[PDB]
């Protein structure tokens, strides 16, 4: 045989680069996944992740209550936290024994897979009673926030898209839903009559994941990295795997 | 300037009436919200509210178990209540230490925003095992109940629609789903191919809210009124805000 | 005051007292403890020291 | 440049030796710390450390009750231990369900920094009701125990002073206070009128530390060693860092 890494007859090398390009391009096909993650960051350094993975389009919708920190199998001040909610829904509406619940998220990061079309991203960042914009009567049900998404890059390749906003103020009490559509550069509408029932099925077939990790380190080590997911950490470092035309 | 309230040059007054009419009419546009609430009334006077707000259409679907009273951070007879469920799913199926669970709703009120089209409202009021009509084989999956909805009115204006039914009998054990579609007097189908993917996104973007309030008074004071929501109380009094062509 | 003494203590409520022992061990020496949190919410976020106007400011020591 | 370690022009080496000598000599100046530690050794192998660090002079004073083992966030037989105390304060004074409390220290080690003057060390080793010598009327309030302190040495340098006494007998129930004064070879009295108010301030500025470590190993690894503290272990091994005229 030829010697490795010296000619066009390194079929091992050619197949390695094709294997990776195929993964990159499959994900971008209409047969591929589009994925979203919501990360809610708590003052104790823990992070709630909610992930959903689906064909065609994908989204996550959570209440104020659902985004609050919950420590499985430990005490959570559950009665006092009921009272916290009452005071967040209406000023002076509760009888809580704290000014600020440490269960409230300090920040949110929304990441989409690179298979999303950024121009299709929509977000409804509502108040604590789940109203998008002050009162229902004056609410557009979403904002198209795509222009705010930063490209998460590794080796020059976009491995995902991130929108990050902090909630550092006492009045930052939110409900949250986000949605994006899989890229489709073709003129075949995946929701046209020929394929619409398959999009209805994708809504049922979408796989969801949620877990609270104890630290961003643990999230990077045990969630992001093992699964080849994109991520952007507090220090603005990008994680993910470049695949297009790469060994 | 002219004197206030004496001529057509009271631009403050004209803008006030326009501000309110715009809110009313925006809500009724295809860009606007449609909203539904389910209120489940318990014998201790408390009220579970489930709200969902979304573009195009909206609905809520709950199990028998999910509609039962749950007191956050307090005792709920949770083991006995497991046994209650077993006896509700099949007669004599459980080993409960009570004849009647006080966690079962005594009544349900369904309210839609005035942006719904009443003729599109559908409800699936199922038995405790989530069958619409006795056995699946003979079940139409919904009833169109719009003719039963009463107009909630303030100052002559429809501020919402209410369907109320009591569950006062031992055999009134239900699962419940309800759905309505946003008004659309145009011949532009929001679910036609041009916009169908946006309706799929609206399903993900819909914002949900749920909370148990201790009394109808607390619900009227701290939920309905602050948010300019429509409501109909036990005494048949209407709440909400008239906005069309009003200061 | 000690590090331990300045940490939040909620009289008559739960304080994660065992976990907080472990937090202290990890604060005294890196990786010295076995705590189930990265950041204890009991740690002060700020300190304000106020003296009466009867102090001589040039004598203040910390 | 000259070659490293071959001439008087190794300024890196000269500065390294000066850096260490300066630390040694600063500590011995009147501007420097004097420090004391009390280690109370329990039968479960755990060790309570109490440390105080201050200018001019330093001391620690503890009750019988305060020197007993306390396991943070675990059970401590707290009611029975109240009864133990009553029986230690006066024979047959309590109603305890044990003959010997395993919370009682088996030994005490007192260590001073090498900045103390050993001739100034004073100790009040009282009975369980905090009387130095049987009855108050006949009690000198302290013993000058300096002659009993062993030099803890590393590389020929005194890194601290240790007095160790075991409490292996049923009747060894003590209260304990110890005090030492910072070296002052000068004829400037730090407590004379010129500086007395600064010594009063040092009493308030003194920093204290206390913690229970699970084993002498853990104490040596995570308390003594990281902080360059002197120590003498059960096997008579010395720990600390020699600094005078050393790289
Ligand atoms: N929407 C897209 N989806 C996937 N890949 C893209 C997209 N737009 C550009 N690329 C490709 O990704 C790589 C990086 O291009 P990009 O324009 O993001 O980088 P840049 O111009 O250096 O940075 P930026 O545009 O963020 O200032 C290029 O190979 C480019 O062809
Ligand atoms: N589907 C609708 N959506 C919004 N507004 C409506 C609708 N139908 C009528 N209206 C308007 O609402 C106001 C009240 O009309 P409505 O017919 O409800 O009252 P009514 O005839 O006095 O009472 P009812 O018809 O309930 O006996 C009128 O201004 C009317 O033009
Ligand atoms: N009070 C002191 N404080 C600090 N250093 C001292 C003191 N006394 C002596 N030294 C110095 O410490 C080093 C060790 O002296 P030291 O006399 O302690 O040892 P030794 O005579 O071998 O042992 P020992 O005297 O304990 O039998 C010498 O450099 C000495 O000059
Ligand atoms: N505003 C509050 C907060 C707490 N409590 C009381 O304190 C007890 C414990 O408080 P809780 O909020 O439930 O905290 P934990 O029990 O410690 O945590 P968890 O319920 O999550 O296990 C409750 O039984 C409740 O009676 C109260 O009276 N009113
Ligand atoms: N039909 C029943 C009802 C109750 N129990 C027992 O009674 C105990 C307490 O009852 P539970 O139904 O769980 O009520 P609470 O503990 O008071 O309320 P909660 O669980 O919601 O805190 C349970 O441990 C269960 O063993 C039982 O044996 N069989
Ligand atoms: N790092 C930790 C933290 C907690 N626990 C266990 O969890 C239980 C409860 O945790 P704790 O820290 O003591 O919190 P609370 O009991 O809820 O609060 P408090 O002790 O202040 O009343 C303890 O008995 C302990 O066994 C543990 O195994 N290790
Ligand atoms: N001489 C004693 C010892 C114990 N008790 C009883 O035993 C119970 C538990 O004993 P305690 O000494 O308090 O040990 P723990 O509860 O296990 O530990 P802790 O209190 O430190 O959590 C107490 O409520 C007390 O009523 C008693 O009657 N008389
Ligand atoms: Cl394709
Ligand atoms: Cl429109
Ligand atoms: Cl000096
Ligand atoms: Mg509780
Ligand atoms: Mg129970
Ligand atoms: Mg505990
Ligand atoms: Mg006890």
């Amino acid at each position: 045989a030829d010697v490795a890494g010296t000619s066009n007859r390194d079929f091992r090398g050619r197949e390695q680069r094709l294997f990776n390009s195929e993964q990159y391009n499959y994900n971008n096909s209409l047969n591929g996944e589009v994925s979203v993650w919501v990360y809610a960051y708590y003052s104790d350094g823990s992070v709630l992740v909610i992930n959903k993975n689906s064909q065609y389009k994908v989204g996550i919708s959570e209440t104020f209550k659902a985004l609050k920190e919950y420590r499985e199998g430990q005490h959570n001040d559950s009665y006092d936290e009921y009272e916290v909610n009452q005071s967040i829904y209406y000023p002076n509406g509760g009888d809580a024994r704290k000014f600020h619940s440490n269960a409230k998220p300090r920040a949110i990061q929304i990441i989409f897979s690179p298979s999303v079309n950024v121009r299709t991203i929509k977000m409804a960042k509502g108040n604590a009673v789940s109203v998008p914009d002050e009162y229902l009567q004056r609410s557009h049900p979403w904002e198209a926030t795509g222009i705010k998404y930063r490209k998460i890059k590794r080796d020059g390749e976009i491995v995902g898209y991130s929108h990050y906003f902090e909630l550092p103020h006492e009045y930052n009490s939110i409900s949250l839903a986000v949605s994006g559509v899989h890229k489709n550069p073709s003129s075949y509408n995946v929701g046209s009559a020929h394929n619409v029932m398959d999009v209805f099925q994708s809504c049922d077939l979408a796989l969801r994941f949620c877990n609270r990790y104890w630290a961003e380190l643990e999230l990077v080590n045990h969630y992001i990295s093992p699964n080849a997911y994109p991520y952007l950490d507090i220090n603005n470092h990008s994680y993910g795997v470049a695949l297009s035309n790469r060994q």
